[PDB]
């Protein structure tokens, strides 16, 4: 195992200081999130994930579904990811354009979208190469943090909850259904989850409310949604809230067929 190698030295310091969780805990969280997202526990392979999913959002890249932008995604997070990479590489005036230049990618920021001129073969080929680039891993995590993790950690701390299971479950919810906005988002679900000060009770309630909307086709293909939340709820029932020394348990709860 040795979860630490799945990150980078600087990334672990960042995650520990801002989320209070360590390498093993984040590694376990990622296994649980990657199962319903890519049906693959080997999540580090997705640092270099790049693909045009023909959904009019440009290219989908990385671990958390960031896109480069398209007619149907005019507020993508991809530009932020690239700017973060430029920053991680030391740019004093970091920018998505600076990042593309460093990478030798023929593309530019057009408005709030990234306009890529290279073919998918060329573009994604370059992204694939970044899988073990420490700066790319750092940029990936910083962006994942700004888009979904920060808010999830804030919601947990507001309620006096700091467990790995709670944070991981909130993050899975935000990533899959959105952080804020409608009743189906992390924000919306929390508003309907009660006010129990007992972490286990609260999470059992939260998971029950999430199960009602998780299988709506737009979020997951049934019964994948029900199964993804079941993973977290099971850990709560087993009392494995700290997500440390749970390799066999994780192997057991992710043992389910997608679709």
């Amino acid at each position: 195992a040795s979860p630490d190698d799945n990150f980078s030295p600087e990334t672990l310091q960042f995650l520990r200081n801002n989320t209070g969780l360590d390498g093993e805990q984040w590694n376990n969280i990622m296994k649980l999130i990657n199962k319903p997202e890519q049906d693959d526990l080997n999540w580090i392979k997705y640092y270099g994930y790049c693909e045009d999913i023909e959904d009019e959002r440009g290219y989908t890249i990385g671990l958390f579904g960031a896109t480069t932008g398209g007619s149907r995604d005019t507020h993508p997070d991809g530009p932020d990811l690239f700017k973060a990479y430029d920053a991680a590489k030391g740019a004093s005036n970091p920018s998505a354009d600076g990042a593309l230049k460093r990478l030798g990618i023929n593309g530019k920021m057009k408005g709030s979208i990234l306009e890529i001129k290279d073919s998918e073969k060329v573009f994604c080929g370059k992204i694939k190469k970044l899988q073990n680039d420490a700066a790319w891993r750092k940029a990936m995590w910083e962006t994942f943090y700004n888009v979904y993790i920060r808010y999830s950690v804030e919601q947990a701390r507001q309620r006096g909850f700091t467990s790995a299971v709670t944070i991981g479950s909130f993050v899975d919810t935000a990533l899959n259904q959105g952080a804020t906005g409608g009743s189906d988002t992390l924000q919306g679900l929390l508003a309907r989850s009660g006010s129990s000060s007992n972490e286990k009770t609260f999470m059992k309630n939260f998971h029950a409310k999430r199960t009602l909307v998780v299988d709506t086709n737009k979020y997951n293909k049934p019964p994948n949604g029900k199964n993804r939340v079941k993973q977290w709820d099971t850990l709560v029932d087993m009392g494995k809230m700290n997500l440390k020394n749970v390799d066999s348990e994780i192997a057991q709860v992710t043992d389910w067929e997608m679709k």
